[PDB]
């Protein structure tokens, strides 16, 4: 399961806020410096940093809009059974001058 392992062929890595920057070896020699913002892939669960789960489409089926604003679907529990669920998209999706935009807690 060899996902990741950037550190093996990079150096001068550092973190500032949510951003990792490092200088990494290219396939045919030479280096490149790049950054990755970790806010979209790591989350704080009750004081513990965790990798965010796979996109919900991987573990949910039959997604649809129920009525004017609810996302409904059937999703897998940790025990791997599908159950019904819904979420009101009006909670956090706004019309900003004609375009759908997220506004989070
Ligand atoms: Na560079
Ligand atoms: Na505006």
């Amino acid at each position: 399961g060899r996902l990741g392992k950037f550190s093996q062929t990079c150096y001068n890595s550092a973190i500032q806020g949510s951003v990792l920057t490092s200088t990494c070896e290219r396939t045919n020699g030479g280096y490149n410096t790049s950054s990755i913002d970790l806010n979209s892939v790591i989350e704080n669960v009750d004081g513990s940093l965790k990798w965010q789960p796979s996109n919900f489409i991987e573990t949910c089926r039959n997604t649809q809009l129920a009525g004017s604003s609810e996302l409904a679907a059937e999703c897998k529990t940790r025990a791997q059974q599908f159950v019904s669920t819904k979420i009101n998209l009006d909670d956090h999706i706004a019309n900003i001058d004609g375009t759908l935009k997220y506004e989070g807690g």
